[PDB]
């Protein structure tokens, strides 16, 4: 028997309060705490690692150009409760390393959360790139859905699965005149798949299928597909909504899983924004794909559906087809709250208006000495000399070629980018020869991808082209696959945005 669906109200994480706020600076403190929270009516409390002891973390709301500082502290225990594989990466390091990355942040390099800028409990020990306790987020960027999460070297999949995710919204007051649904009718949805034991403890696997005798125990796995789906820290919740327009900030905070969402009454979503902010023009959607770290700013118009119960449904597989009783379900909207006031919100169609190098990038896997797949960007390891070195201020086109069997959601820190096109190629030939020979025309982005993206699905047997301008800041960043199981082994590379000064 699987946990009974739709019997816990969707929590709405509280908005973090500043420690200090003047007209020209905002200081926040966030402490990583081991904590316990009940993930379903019928479970005992689950041991979790959460920002301020909460899962998800507090929702952080800033205005565009708000000068924000965050002191992210580690008060976690010194050993992990999830299985650590020592083989993937005065010389014995602490087992628990944390660093916070603001995903989608236009962030100076020393506050971006470099994987090797980790710290242990109370900053007692720190990685090689550690420089500062208090991170600076000048927020000089378009309003959008951001999120924040752990990024420590070789531990990212574990620390995130343990609960260290939160939302961060940048409000651009020049967008207020669109009258998009707001306040109580603006709601974040952080989607996390989890596998939960009978006693409420989290399960994370300590070995993959691969039965080979040489396998380190524990071993990293190439993918994690959870049995149960959570939204805002509750398993298959319901939200009571009013019969009107709502805004939802949908964030995929899962380790590996891709969702493909729809509404079981047949209703439509209106996509208004992507990772990088508002789309140039809205889009009526009946379904959409959402890979790890992707965000979809959307409206749902519950006006025509008073009294109905509507399932937010999932059709994407993860390690097999979806099971209709379990991972085919996300959550349930109940249109049964009395309209508290007239629906003065709007759903405009029109929302906004917007080549020094080419770089070719290969996504491929090799095999380690134990027979495990190691996933790699351009056949380089994390610790190899940096090769992606655009000059600050310059625009490049990245051609990302994927001959592997699966989609990889590729994310670049600091920037958002334009999607140019995707084009299919003959893997067979490309494999055998190195020859990039196409099989059909180039496909331009749908409307969903006509704005700005920071995390982008590079599909099997396609070459993906995107255009990024590498600024405004310079320095040491990263880019990587955002399936955390891939990132940690070893599909992540440093990215130097070079500065003549
Ligand atoms: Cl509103
Ligand atoms: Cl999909
Ligand atoms: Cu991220
Ligand atoms: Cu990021
Ligand atoms: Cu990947
Ligand atoms: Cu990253």
């Amino acid at each position: 028997m699987t946990l009974e669906k739709f019997v816990d109200a969707l929590p709405i994480p509280d908005t973090l309060k500043p420690v200090q706020q003047s007209k020209e600076k905002t200081y926040y403190e966030v402490t990583m705490e081991e904590c316990t929270h009940q993930l379903h009516r019928d479970l005992p409390p689950t041991r979790l690692w959460g920002y301020n002891g909460l899962f998800p973390g507090p929702t952080i709301e800033v205005k565009r150009n708000e000068n924000v500082y965050v002191k992210w502290m580690n008060n976690l225990p010194s050993t992990h409760f999830l299985p650590i594989d020592h083989t993937i990466h005065q010389h014995e390091e602490p087992e628990v390393k944390t660093v916070v990355h603001l995903h989608g942040g236009v962030t100076p390099d020393d506050s971006d959360g470099y994987p090797e800028a980790w710290f242990s409990k109370d900053f007692e020990q720190t990685g090689p790139y550690f420089k500062r306790e208090v991170y600076h987020y000048p927020n000089q960027q378009r309003g959008a859905i951001l999120w924040y999460h752990d990024h420590a070297m070789a531990l990212t999949r574990l620390n995130v699965y343990a609960g260290l995710v939160g939302a961060y919204i940048i409000h651009d007051p020049k967008e207020k005149r669109l009258k998009l649904p707001s306040d109580e009718y603006d709601v974040p949805l952080l989607i996390t798949d989890r596998t939960i034991n009978e006693d409420g403890s989290l399960f994370y696997p300590s070995a993959p299928e691969n039965p080979s005798p040489s396998l380190p125990n524990p071993s990293i796995v190439p993918a994690f597909c959870g049995e149960t789906i959570l939204v805002n820290g509750k398993v298959w919740p319901y939200l009571e909504v009013e019969p009107r327009k709502y805004r939802f900030r949908v964030i995929n905070a899962s380790n590996t899983r891709t969702y493909n969402l729809s509404l079981d009454n047949g209703g439509d979503f209106i996509q208004i924004g992507s990772d990088g902010g508002l789309l140039p023009r809205s889009v009526k959607l009946n379904s959409f794909s959402l890979a790890p770290a992707e965000r979809y700013d959307i409206i749902i118009d519950f006006t025509a559906y008073e009294g109905e119960s509507i399932i937010l449904a999932n059709s994407a597989g993860c390690g097999g087809d979806v099971n209709p009783e379990t991972d085919a379900n996300i959550m349930q909207f109940r249109v049964t709250k009395p309209l508290a006031q007239k629906d003065e919100s709007r759903k405009p169609k029109y929302l906004a208006s917007y080549i020094q190098n080419i770089r070719t990038l290969k996504l491929a896997g090799t095999q380690d000495e134990y027979g495990r797949p190691v996933l790699l960007l351009n056949n380089k390891r994390w610790h190899d000399p940096v090769t992606e070195t655009p000059k600050v201020g310059t625009t490049e086109i990245w051609s990302i070629i994927n001959p592997t069997r699966g989609t990889h959601p590729i994310h670049l820190h600091l920037v958002s980018f334009r999607v140019l096109d995707r084009r299919p190629f003959d893997i067979a030939r490309y494999q055998e020869s190195g020859e990039l020979s196409y099989t059909g025309p180039a496909v331009p982005p749908p409307p969903s991808e006509k704005g700005w993206k920071d995390t982008i699905q590079a599909h099997a047997g396609e070459v993906l082209r995107i255009a990024a301008t590498f600024g405004p800041y310079s320095g040491r960043y990263v880019w990587h696959c955002h399936i955390l199981e891939h990132e940690d082994y070893d599909m992540m590379r440093p990215m130097d945005i070079t500065d003549p000064h």
